């Protein structure tokens, strides 16, 4: 009686252990990082192929950029295959898997509250394991724990598949965010500070070790993921020869990201299915991938150009006396609101012309910001100066607790939140703490 | 012919009110509001019951705070067992019971014509009858009626549970708003200003009626919307028995109710099934249960104190003449917009620390404004003043009819819109009647 | 085998091709412009009748005011029976069939990314073909092209019907974007200008071809569709015969329109099916067009009417030395942000008042302002001025380059967008413009 199908049962849990044991496929460059990160990438595969095998639905949530895009789409590729060969039905590929694009650069209580009311919807509705969630590009730091702590109130088993900076280090080798997940994939783990191995490359490599048959049609991601990331990694390099294979140089990829980033502004909370696989290259459809790129990169590039010649004007650059140049613009009064491109990608295209004016090397700054944030960048040249944004805003933070300052993300890059009636205050503060950098 | 299925639909049409007859189970507390009540309450869930035993569809609209919430689920919990009792399909709960909430606390526009859109689509494509209408925690007042009027033209019978002031008085026990509804159960009718018995009390009641079986399920969640709602009735004290027979005691009612507040923030216009059950405690489920509250409370806790921490600096308290404590605090220049906590929850975390410095019953007054908008507090101390904020909103509409002044809610506590140019003069207005009060 | 299957196929398609044509059966009214349009207008019923044959899906779109849901009704009204007819399964008509609205003037990228997305789901989920595309009082312009230029990568079918001005004119009859669409139905074609023939009228005609049994159903929509647009034509004149016949006055239409343009406010994205054909009076259910344009009518009155009197008093009025009234009015200071009205509506019922108070033909010209927006609106006066909108912003843009100036629409109605950190300087170049009229 039950004990005929618990025997059962007990030997299916160990052939589905034997199963979903991913073979040791190496890597598409050398990179002692990814040597460094094996186990984790096979027991990232070992477990996303172990619910593949036991009919367990999946929830994929990535950043909404042209690197979530590229890693979640790498991923997605080798897993309804998967999904397809193993379910009699054929409704199985749209109901067991599930992309979700974050906008956020965090797993957002939106989102979580929302996967959690659509799981508990299907398992209580159709009888549904619970999915096994793979946060990927996203889902590595301390702002990620609250939805985690959710999630785990229902058991659920949590992947993440990211290459920010845990940050908060109880460990050599393990963070305060590992203790709420079954897996964390991240470069940090192995070398502190190495961000430019990006989500899509790690997820490719992934997504070879959960399919290896999707190799070939894959394997050019990395090269557009890094391309959107604007990696400088020794990897990187090597992965572009992937996509010079396949016809795409290296003009061809900024291309393909310009344009992924452009139209998932518009698509928003969609996943981009029937399109987003088109433009990455990943069909024998070369026709429709190149009307795609080929009929929407011109007018991304045309918006780039009108709004950057009508908001230059009121940039305000000064070279201060320790060699910095600070750029200042105003984006609530001097750019189209709610338009693309939006003020984190707008202070992006200020800040690249900079660059290309005066060098990447040379120390520039440029501050963006509205009534209540502001964007930050540093060129490459700012190192020499020892800038950090991060400690910047615990200085800020600290001289004005009333001020409600918050944010931070790269030493280099990031965004500040504050009060609007605090703001001359916290911007003035910001620029006497670049003033007194020194070299 | 049509004369065997005519005299057979009258046979059913006669069961059917027969079998929707509810027992008169009596209450869960004594209470002489209630004993007034009863027979709407008793007509509530007849005409629930026979929507039910007739496959008709129920849509339950509730306001999106912990009273309605937990009023919406005690019925809900009634509810759905009947219908998986009485139809041969497992699809039938899913299909013929919904519950929205209302972020508004009126029947919006946008929700009622969501509503009707989506039944007449069900109608046309599936035959459905038209369904049941039950409005909770919202709909008791003239605010309610456009809706209303609406859903009159496609001849759809409307049930309210409320405790809201009709305020618009056509007779003794009969106001404007019963015109359009079949039932309306609201503590106002029977007891004028008796706000304090609230929508979770009554609908679990209610609840009780439709079916006696859930009883010992949901006697607990009276205590939680009376925490929600802060009832200081006779019959709240009782309810708080019930809570306290399953080991919740007056502090986890309250993180029970901050959590709720919280979460339902975050979800907006989902309706937190899955989740919402379990922290109102009616699973069996109690691993689950603490997981999420003391998973979460902590969090909320935390936000709060940052928030007030950082906010407090800027609230301007001064004892008026009169010996009014009078707060005024810009939420849109000093406080984070679109985060935790909104303006109203914002004001009411700086009213209550207002209250527990000075005494609740020190008069204290707490006006928090944006632009075009201002949340007033008025601590019970107030009282002595005769403070009334449907008056004092009424003076200043007529004292400045160029303004767009429009508003009010409770006496003590609500909400004012105006113009944003005519901002200062609506707010020194306000102060002004303010300085006049006379104890 | 192959050849089999091949012979038969192309014989269908024969079959289809013959099937397929529509019967000329004139129009409702006499006009010029109508004939001009028959070979165009048969095309355009052809493609759809076609699609609907083969089990084809179709999408159609249209703007989200009286005339574009009006002309999208008429369109469904002809389309569904057809389809009900052919389809063996009683789903068809609601999956073989879509109708969507736009917000926007234009086929805004997120709705073609919404509608490609779908289409790419149903395609390879259930092998459906991908749909025919109508768009209806949207798309006849170069804004539309980015869209396009989507749906081509796809080799998706496009029909247009609309009465906006091309105004890219590559030949006499042939303008820019006509290159990207299949057939373009638009009085301006035929005759330059011609704006008053309208949406609903041309898709009342088109829908009269697509399926010649609606006739008597809906041949009262164009005077509805003018109505609401408020065409002068003499094709209106001729239309509203027909809503005569069905007890329609002048003033009952007005009502209408009115009610349409306030429900579809708040039911924003949703398309309204289920309320729409009732107010549209398309079924035979008149007590529920009664109710509803009945019961509506008075609160849209109301609103109207408070808005104006709180508004009014801040709307400055000066005639200038050349005998232009111009009004300005700050929209954002006074004025009800998020509410009926929006500001397009607002400006308009302004405006109206100024000329029912001086006259149509007096020359008035009324601005609506917010930070970084106008609405102007130019009674038919103001053409013994000259005074033409497009050229007044082509001006303006090329004074100030670095104030982001753009919009238009109409000579004498639309808007203009700018940064709102030079709206003075915007806004004082505009009135100097006016100024410099002459008669
Ligand atoms: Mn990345
Ligand atoms: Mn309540
Ligand atoms: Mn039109």
């Amino acid at each position: 009686p039950g004990s005929h199908m618990a025997e059962v049962k007990r030997k299916i849990e160990e052939e589905l252990d034997r199963r979903a044991q991913p073979s040791d496929v190496g890597f598409l460059v050398k990179s002692e990082v990814l040597e460094a990160l094996k186990p984790k990438i096979m027991k990232a595969a070992f477990m996303i192929r172990r619910a593949i095998f036991e009919g367990r639905p999946i929830i994929l949530r990535h950043h909404a950029d042209t690197d979530g895009y590229t890693a979640g789409v790498a991923l997605e590729t080798a897993i309804i295959p998967l999904i397809e060969k193993v379910a009699p039905d054929p409704e199985a590929r749209w109901h067991l898997f599930k992309r979700r694009p974050s906008r956020a650069p965090f797993y957002e209580l939106e989102d979580v509250l929302k996967d959690i009311i659509f799981m508990m919807e299907d398992h209580m509705r159709f009888g549904d394991e619970l999915p096994l969630v793979v946060i990927v590009d996203n889902g590595g730091t301390t702002e990620d724990i609250p939805a985690y702590k959710r999630l785990k109130a229902y058991g659920v088993k949590i992947v993440v598949i990211d290459h920010h900076d845990p940050r908060d280090w109880i460990s050599e080798d393990k963070a305060k965010v590992d203790e709420y997940v079954d897996v964390h994939v991240n470069p940090h783990h192995v070398k502190r500070g190495y961000y430019e191995l990006t989500a899509g490359m790690l997820a490719t490599e992934v997504a070879r070790y959960i399919n290896p048959e999707v190799e070939d049609r894959i394997k050019h991601l990395p090269a557009i993921a890094g391309t959107g990331d604007r990696s400088k990694a020794p990897e990187f390099y090597q992965y572009l020869e992937y996509a010079k294979e396949k016809g795409l140089d290296e003009e061809d990829l900024k291309k393909i990201a310009e344009v992924i980033d452009h139209e998932a502004f518009y698509w928003k909370f969609m996943d981009g299915r029937g399109i987003i696989e088109e433009i990455l290259l990943i069909t024998g459809n070369l026709q429709r991938h190149r009307m795609l790129v080929e009929g929407i990169y011109p007018e991304v590039k045309e918006k780039q150009e009108k709004v950057l010649k009508a908001v230059l004007p009121h940039v305000k650059s000064v070279v201060l006396p320790n060699g910095i140049r600070f750029n200042t613009i105003d984006v609530e009064l001097y750019a189209p609101k709610f338009e693309y491109p939006s003020p984190g990608k707008l202070s992006g295209i200020i800040h690249d012309h900079f660059k290309e004016q005066y060098g990447e090397d040379s120390p520039i700054l440029t501050l963006a910001y509205g009534p209540d944030f502001a964007v930050v960048r540093a060129s490459d040249g700012m190192a020499k100066y020892n800038f950090d944004l991060n400690k910047i805003v615990k200085i800020l933070a600290e001289k004005l607790p009333d001020a409600g300052v918050e944010g931070g993300g790269h030493s280099y890059a990031g965004s500040i939140k504050f009060f609007e009636g605090k703001r001359k205050e916290v911007l003035e503060a910001f620029a006497k703490e670049v003033l007194k950098l020194k070299a």
